[PDB]
């Protein structure tokens, strides 16, 4: 409260560490479905049904220009782009299974690099 303040974590390496863990997101083999955003003139369903549609591309520009106030907002949209995936498309297709792989794969990172650190 006013003038007590609560002890903060250092945030001073939150950006670099982000920036890191995305491009190992941007480089794994089953990230092909998530690099770009998904082609809203070609795929029949997806602008109505996904209201917020979120790809690895839109997350590096706003990672990039100051976009995210801190980490949450940034795991918020990693987590968002595999939510939509779930929701769009069958766990047995290759872009569903590409999803549940990569998700994991982020959760894992994030654990490692900031919560079990
Ligand atoms: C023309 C039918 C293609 O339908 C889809 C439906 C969903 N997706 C996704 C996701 C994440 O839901 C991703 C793709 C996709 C797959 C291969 C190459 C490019 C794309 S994309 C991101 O350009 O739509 C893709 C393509």
């Amino acid at each position: 409260s006013m003038s007590v303040k609560k002890p903060k974590r250092d945030d001073s390496k939150d950006l670099a560490l982000c920036s890191m863990i995305l491009t190992e997101m941007e480089t794994h083999e089953d990230a092909w479905p998530f690099l770009l955003p998904v082609n809203l003139k070609l795929v029949p369903g997806y602008k109505k049904v996904i209201k917020k549609p979120m790809d690895f591309s839109t997350i590096r520009e706003k990672l990039s220009s100051g976009q995210y106030p801190n980490l949450e907002t940034f795991a918020l949209d990693v987590r968002l782009v595999f939510d939509n995936c779930e929701t769009f498309n069958e766990d047995d297709s290759d872009i569903g299974r590409a999803g549940h792989n990569m998700r994991k794969y982020f959760e894992k990172k994030w654990t490692d690099t900031f919560k079990v650190s």
